[PDB]
C-alpha cells in the first residue's frame, strides 16, 4: 500500500527489444551493484504525438553511460510493435535504430507494480530512479504529454549521485531565493 | 491505484496562514475554481535549510498570475509552524512567509497522497492538481536535492497551454500515412 | 460454462475502421440488425506472414452479402492497428484493410471470451454470434495454422439454413 | 480458464471398439503415442441423421496414417452404442463404424470439456490433443451443420509440419 | 432422511408413451387422481432380457382397475427409449409397450429417489405412491432378481385396504 | 447416495439371543461367513403385528439352510424385547423366540440404514447383506402389511442363484 | 446455563394415565393450576426394583393435598409403559398405579432438561415447577439409590411456604 | 452440551478461607484417590436469609471425615468477607468460626462450570457429590432458602459408598 | 482508545444509600444536572484501612457544594457492602457513610471503565465526569496509596475553572 | 484491559538529552536498575504556559534522590524539541531542561499507553513504572489543570514505602 520511493524499487523481468534490434530479458537485479537504473514509461508506441523524449534521451546515451546508468524504456506494447516502432524510419512515423533498451510489460504487470497504470490500459508518462543497492531515490509521474528535458535529468542524476556521498548541501545564498 | 489523472484525494487541515492567524483549508475550495500546487516537505526545524520554501515563497506572485494556490505540507502540528515562521532564517527559520502551511497532526494527506515514510514524516513532493481537481503532475524525492521554482513555472505553463514541455522534435519527424 | 449457444458476452471497444478513422464498437449495435463473425489473434507486427485477416477482407462482400460484420480483434492498441495497415505487405504489413479491428486493451474482451493466454495475448479464435446475440459457433486454434474463408462462409450459410429450416438431410 | 494450449483434462471411459468388444480407454494409454482426435455428439438415436460419424468412418486410414487415434462421445451407454451400431443407416442407425465410441455415462468428460449443454447432453465438439497431452485445436458447434473431414486433416497436418 | 412415509419428491421428465410419441409427465397431475407405480431400471438395450418391463405391461389393467399409473424410468435419453420399443423381442427390444417409460436424462429423479448408482445409472426398484403424493412403499434391488406382478397387486391390495379399513396385519 | 450395491453401514448394537441372554453383535463379525437378513420394525408392546416376527422364527431352519443370520431390531432397550418374549402369545408376547433381537436405544443404526422416521421409531424394512458386506437387497413399508417368509425366502434364492450364476 | 430458578423447558408427551388409557401431557395445562413434580428413571422392565415409583405412588393422596401433578417419564413408549403396569410386581412390572407416566421416544424431553446419559436413558432426577413455570428444584442421581418421599413432600412444604411467608429461620 | 452428573467433575481451583482462618488455596485434583468431596454453593454472605445449612454442616464434621468426605463451602464473595463473615457472631447473623473450608469463586468460573450461576452475578444454592475418581454421582440444585437435613446428606453418602463398593441392592 | 476527553461509558448498579436502604443508580440520571466523581476500590472487608472512604464521607459537603455526586464501587455485593457499613470503624469497618456505593456484582463497570484487574476485582481508580457526560480526570493506582481529599477538590475547582473561562 | 499493575508497554524512542544531543531511549535499559516517571503532554509551542515542564526539570534532584528517570513525550519530532529547547522562556519556550523529551512520531508510544486523542495528538499523563517494569500509577487529564511537583513527589514516596512496609492504617 504505502510508496516504494526510498525502500528497494518493485521487482521486474521483462521481455526486450536491445539496440541491435534482437530480442532478450532484462530483470532488475541484473544491475544491482553495478548499475544506477533509469527506468522511464510512456503510454504507447505508433502515436500521433512525436517521440520527442525517446529520440532526445537516445542522442544523450553517452551522458548515461558517463553517469553508469542504464537508460530502459518501457510500454504495455509488445517487443514486435517496440520493433516495428524501431524498423519505421522517422519519416514514417518510427523511432529509428536507437541504441537503449526498450521493455515490453504486455501484462501490465510493471505498470501496475510501479504505480503508473492508467485505467488498466496504459502507462502515464514516468521517470523512476533507482540506485546501485535497487532503492528508489526519484520519482516523477506526469498525465499529459508532459514532457522532460534531458538536461534536467541529467542534473536530477547528478544531485542524487552527489548527495548520496556529502548528504544535504546548503545553497549559498539561500535566503535570497 | 495512482491518482495522476483522476481526482485528486480529499484533505482538511489546519493551517497557518501569511498573516500568521490560524484557520482551516480543505480541497472543495479551491474545485472549479483554482488550479493547486500542493508540497510536501519531512519537518520543521531540522539542519536542512528551508531553501526550496523560501524560493517558492518568492515566486508566489508567478503562482498567483497563473491562478494557482501554493499550499506547504508537514506532518508538523500548525503552533511548530507557526514558530517556525516567527525564528528568523539567520537563526534556521522560514520567517514571515506569506504563503500557506497546512498541518497534518493525523498523516491522513500524507497517507492519502502515498508520499508518508515509514509511518512518521512525508517525503519531499509535489502535486499539480488542475481546476477541475484532476492531478497532472507528480514528483517525489527521497532526498534533500531542491528543484527549480522555473521548472516548475514552465510545467505549470505547459500544462495550461495545452502545449509539450521536454526537447525539440526532430525535423525529419513525420507520423506515417498510406501508400 | 461455455457461452456456446448462450449469449454471447457483451464488448465495448476502440477501434480503427476501413477509412482508417478511430471509433467505438459496441456488441449491442448489432443485436437483431447483424450476424456477427468476431476473430482473434494474438499480435500485430510478428514474423508470422497475417494471410488470414488479408484472406478474410479479400472475402468482405461475400460477408456482407450474409449480413454478417467481419471484427478482428487483438490486444494491441488502436495505433498499433493503424501502423500495421500503414505498413507494406513486403515488410509483414497487412495493407489497408475495409473491415474493422477492435484493440483490446484492457484484455477483457479475450478474458470474458475465454481465449486469453497467459495474461498477455488472445489465441486465434473465430466466434459466429447470431442475430439474437446467441454464439453458434467456436473455434480455437493454438498454432499459426489458419483457417479456410471458404469454410467460414460454409459454416455460416449451414447455420442461417439451420435456423430457418431446422436439421434433417 | 481455456485449456487450450494446455493439459488436456484427464479422462476414463468404457467404450464400444469397432469390432464391438467392450473395454475400456483413458487419456494417459495415447500420452507419447497417439494424437488424439476427440469428438463429442448429443445422442444416439436422433432423428438428426449421423453423416459427420460416418463421414469420419471413411476417413479412418487418414486419421491412423497420421499416428491418430479417433474416439467418439456420446453421453449414452456402452449398450446404446452398440445397439445403435446394429441399426441400419436407412433405419437411423450408423451401422459398423470401425472407430471407437465413448460412454459418458456420469456426463464428467462432457464437463471436463466444458461442452455439456444443461446437465443433460454435450455439444457438437472436437479436440485435437497432440502427443505430450497438450490441447492444440477445439471447435464447438451449437447446431448439426457439420465438419468437413478435409479440414480435420489440414489442421492435423498443419500440426504435424511446424 | 427417507421420504417413505413423507410426501414424495417431485418430477418432471420427457416421456415416450404407448403410441410412441413424446411428450412430459409431472408427478402432481396424479395427486388426488391415480396411486403412481414408479419403476426404475438401469438401462435399455443390455444383455439383461426385459421379462420384467413386458411382464409388468401384460398386467396393465390389473393396475388400472386399482387406479394405478405404472411409470418406467431409467437415465435413457426419449430416443434410446423409442428405439428400444421399435426393437424386436426377438432382437433384445421391448416391443410396443402401452405404458410410459420416463427419461431420468439429468440422473435428478434417480437421484431424488436415492437409486442412483456410482452416479451412472439407476438401481431395479418399485415406489408406490398414494393419492395424496406419500410414498408407502419401496423396494430397491441390485441384481436382476426380478419381482412377481403378483407380489406387487397384493402389496398395493394391501396397501389400499389399509389406507382406509385400519392399519392391522394378519396372523 | 443409497447403500444398495455398496458396504453395509456397520452397526454394533446390544441384543437379546435365542436363549434369553445378554449380548453385542455387529455386522463385522458375518463378513465371509453368513448372510445377514436385518429386519427393522417399530415398536414392541403394540398389538400390530407380533405375528411377523413369530413367523420369522418359525422358519429359522430354512434360514440357516440358505446360510442366513437372521437379526431384528427396533429402538426399544434390551431389557423391553427380553420382557416381550417373556410375555404370553395371548397378552400380545412374542415368545421366546431363537433368533436375536437388537436394540437400536440410541437410534443410530435405523438412521445409518435410512429407516428412521421423525426421529422416533424405525418403519418396517428388510436388508439383506451378502458374505462380501455388500447390501443386494432392501425393503421399506410405511405399513404394517407384513410380509410372507415365502417372498422373502425366493428373494434370498434369487439372490443366491443370481451369485453363483450371473443374470440368466 | 441452568433452567432453575427460569421457566421450565416445554414437553408434550404421549401418556399412560392411571386408568390404563393413553393420551397427552403438555407443560401449559398445568400454569396457574398446579404445581408438577416431574421425575425421570431409565428404563422400564429392568432388574432394578422399582421401589421409587411404588412409594411414590402409594403417597399420591398426599401429591393432591399439596396441588401437585406427579409425573414419570422415560425413553421407552407408551406401549412399553402399558405392558409394564400390565406386569405383576412379583414379574418385575409396576401394576396399575394411579399416576401417569409420560413417554420420551424421540429423548427431546430428557435432552431439555439436561437429564439423558450417553444418547440413549435418562439419568433419576426431580424437577419441582411452580404455578408460574418456573423450576424451584432438580436433583439428579447416577446411581440407583432412591429418594425419600417423605423429603419430597417436606420440600414441596417449604417452597409454598416460602412463597407465602418468604425466609424465615431457623433450622 | 450434556450434564456432568456421572463424568468428571470440572477442574476448579480457588483461594481459601481455612478452618483455622488462615488464607489459602484448594483444587479439586489434591482430593483424587483420597477423598470424597460435598462441594455445596450459595449466593452469598451477609444476607437477609439466614445461615442455618452452613452451621448444621459444621457440627456433622465428625461425620463428614468418617466417611472420608472433604466439605468444601462456595459463593462468589472474596475471601475476605468469609472471614468477615466468620468473625461475626451468630446472634448478628454470623456463621461463627466454622472449621470446614469456604472457597471464593471470586471470577465466578467455578459457578459457570458447575452451571450454578444466576444471572452471570450469583450462584444458586446447590450440592456436588464427588466420589475418589472424580466422578459427580449425586447433583442437588435448589432455587429457594429450603434447607437440606445433614441426616438425608448423610444417607446419601452412605448409599452412594455402599452402592460403589458393593453394586446394587433392594431395599428391605 | 481511551474515553478521557469522551462519552463516560454508561453504568447502571444496585447501590446502597446513606439511609441503609438498597436501590438502583444509572449514570443518565446525572447528564445536565450534575459532575460525578466515581471511584473505584477493589474489595469490602481488606486488611487495608478504608481511610479514604471515610475521609471522603466527611468531606460530602465540600462535593455538594462543587455540585459534584460522589459514587464509590466495587465488585462486592449490596448485602457486602450493608454489613461493611454496619461495621464499626474500630473493628476493620465504614461505618454510616452518607455516600452511595455501587456494588459491580457482574464485573461490567471495571470492565467497561478499563479498571477490571485478572477477572477478579477493581484497582483503585478516580473518574470525574462533567455536566456533559465528558470524562475530564482519571486516576489509577495498583497499590493501597491514597489521595487526598484537598488535591480532588483542586483538580474539580481547576476543571470548573477551565470550563467557565479556559487556560 | 489496562496494563495498570501489570508490564509497562515497551518503547523505543529517539530522544533529546540535557546537553541538546540526540539519542535513543528504550524501556528495558532501566529495568532492575531505576524507577520511570513518563510524562505526556498535547504539543510544544502551544498558547498554554509550559510550567509543568519547567517545575519538573527545577525538581530534577527529588527525582534522582528517589532514583527515578523522569522521561517527557509528545507526538513532536526531535528537533521540534531541541528547537523549543532553544526558544528562551520569555518567547514561549522552555529553555535548556536537563531531563530527556521523547519523540513519539510514530504515535505508537501513546497509543500504547492509551493516552492518544483523535489519532493526532497525546493527553496530559502521568505513568510510574517500577524497577521490576510494573506500572504502579496512572494519571489522565483532558485539561491543561497542571499537576504539583509535591503530589508526584508525594506518590513516589507513597509507592516506595509500600513496598517496604505495607498499607499505613490511619491517614
Amino acid at each position: 500500500s504505502p510508496t516504494y520511493v526510498g525502500k528497494e524499487a518493485p521487482f521486474f523481468k521483462a521481455e526486450a527489444v536491445f539496440g541491435d534490434n534482437s530480442f532478450g530479458e532484462v530483470n532488475l537485479t541484473q544491475f544491482i551493484g553495478k548499475k544506477y537504473v533509469l527506468l522511464y514509461f510512456y503510454p504507447l508506441d505508433f502515436t500521433f504525438v512525436c517521440p520527442s523524449e525517446i529520440i532526445a534521451l537516445d542522442k544523450a546515451l553517452d551522458a548515461f553511460h558517463e553517469r553508469n546508468v542504464e537508460l530502459l524504456g518501457c510500454s504495455v506494447d509488445s517487443k514486435y510493435t517496440h520493433l516495428a516502432w524501431k524498423k519505421t524510419p522517422l519519416a514514417k512515423g518510427g523511432i529509428g535504430n536507437i541504441k537503449h533498451t526498450l521493455l515490453s510489460d504486455i501484462t501490465k504487470s510493471i505498470s501496475k507494480d510501479y504505480n503508473v497504470l492508467f485505467d488498466d490500459s496504459v502507462s502515464l508518462r514516468a521517470f523512476v530512479l533507482i540506485d546501485m543497492n535497487g532503492i528508489v531515490q526519484h520519482l516523477l509521474v506526469n498525465n499529459l504529454a508532459i514532457g522532460r528535458s534531458v538536461d534536467e535529468i541529467l542534473r536530477i542524476i547528478d544531485a542524487i549521485q552527489h548527495h548520496e556521498k556529502y548528504g544535504d548541501v546548503c545553497p549559498a545564498n539561500w535566503q535570497k531565493g
